[PDB]
């Protein structure tokens, strides 16, 4: 039981402190959006910098002095780091599709929030601009309403014992002043109802525009929370990858016997099995 | 199926059984040191990587948000540290082991050269007492040329030869044979004197083999393990981050998008009902 209509009103007429509130919401979720953008950027790069520099230690690494199993063995390694090296190049460009996809689905929120502002700008300002005219309409109204009494008031006192001549003068100017109340009247009662039609346009508005900053506040929250997710998941299945790859390592570790390895070198880099033999006396005529 | 059984050499001059061993154990100490440079660029990557992870979640950003999003990115950037940092310290591991391997490296190279003094001590003797006995050799057959061409020419004559010539070619042929006989007798002794050193060097090289066979039961041993070891400190570093990203999804489980928005909503509400209408007021009422 909570609606963005049914709590950001104002009792103030000429306020619009609610509206503000809730744009000033967005512009933060804005912020909150290029912050998750920035974290994926960056850490894109370091795992491109990472995968690189592992690819690159295995490529230019050595062991070719070593025969058999070890050597085997080491050569696995270097294939491995390979292996994890491309994957972790591989999920920089994962994250910056993930990228991509906040980078996109921000900019659509802002189209569709311009056009809320242009709309909610125009009828306040015109409701503000109706108030201010009703209220100077309404000064009028009881300033000639004022007129009107104290001109009647005088012809009243001077009506008992006065000039015929003086007692006209002030009957033609009551019954001048009287109208220009009922004008002004009029024209303060067409100002009430132009104020009253905008009035009901921008509360109408108002109430538009607040469940749809709600969706889209909905709609971030929603993506916001699932891009942490997927981020979380992407980092802990690149963790299941490498060890997997690791794992060949340790396979080809486990048929690495170290006295077959020296047997293999004994059979292959044997160069006899009897020492050479004496060398005896010889006699020049036997 | 043991070096010392199967690294001879029939030719008495050739210590091929000796040269080769000592060159497979020169291309183990180039392997430990592959080895050593393999794990050195490792550690220098980690440690590349974890600071920059650590600095990625240091400068992040997110300041903006409130409530379960704003922890759970704040969890993100937590645990960001945590991985970047946890991979600082896999470098220091990987520089121990490095350490390791780089003190047993230099300890072999020690024993090594012990051997090598030896066997080319009695190498260098063996030789040279053997080109003596050769040379004794030729001396010996050279003289007993002498004395069959002194008692030739001694029997020549001896036939109707004058008395003086033939008892002068008898005391040269006397002469001949008695420089064989001393001839033979520096022969018979340099072919003594080498057979002391040769059963010497016998006993030496079967020495050596056994020494550097274990040399080399010991490397193959400690590289095998390096491997073992590293492949599962690696592996251990893969299970500490999905721990540490497991946080993340645990945060994330208590991150409801309706308390979210009802919590922005009770914080910042301004009014729950809209203005008045601005009525029509008459002066007079």
């Amino acid at each position: 039981q909570l609606q963005f209509k049914d709590a950001f009103w104002c009792r103030d007429f000429t306020a619009h402190t609610g509206y503000e509130v809730l744009l000033q919401r967005l512009l933060d979720g804005r912020k909150m959006c290029k912050d998750m953008e920035e974290l994926l950027r960056q850490r894109a790069q370091a795992e491109e910098r990472y995968g690189k520099e592992l690819v690159q230690i295995a490529r230019k690494a050595g062991g070719q002095t070593e025969i058999n199993s070890l050597r085997a063995s080491f050569d696995s390694l270097k294939q491995q780091m390979e292996n994890v090296g491309s994957s972790h190049i591989q999920l920089a460009l994962t994250l910056r599709e993930e990228l991509r996809s906040l980078e996109e689905f921000r900019e659509r929120q802002k189209e569709q929030r311009k056009k809320y502002e242009a709309v909610m700008d125009r009828v306040q300002k015109s409701k503000l601009s109706l108030y201010k005219k009703a209220m100077e309409s309404k000064k009028t109204y009881e300033q000639k309403c004022r007129d009107a009494d104290d001109a009647e008031q005088a012809f009243e006192r001077i009506s008992a014992n006065g000039h015929q001549k003086q007692v006209e003068k002030s009957q033609n100017k009551a019954r001048q002043c009287k109208d220009s109340a009922t004008e002004a009247e009029r024209v303060y009662r067409q100002s009430i109802a132009q104020l009253e039609k905008v009035r009901a346009e921008w509360e109408q508005e108002h109430r538009t525009t607040c469940e749809a900053f709600q969706l889209q506040e909905f709609d971030r929250l929603t993506i916001l929370r699932n891009a942490l997710w997927v981020h979380s998941n992407q980092l802990s299945m690149q963790c299941v990858k490498d060890d997997e790859l690791y794992e060949e390592v340790r396979l080809t570790l486990e048929g690495c016997s170290i006295d077959a390895d020296i047997d293999s070198f004994i059979q292959a880099k044997s160069t006899g099995t009897e020492p050479p033999a004496p060398v005896p006396y010889q006699n020049y005529y036997d």
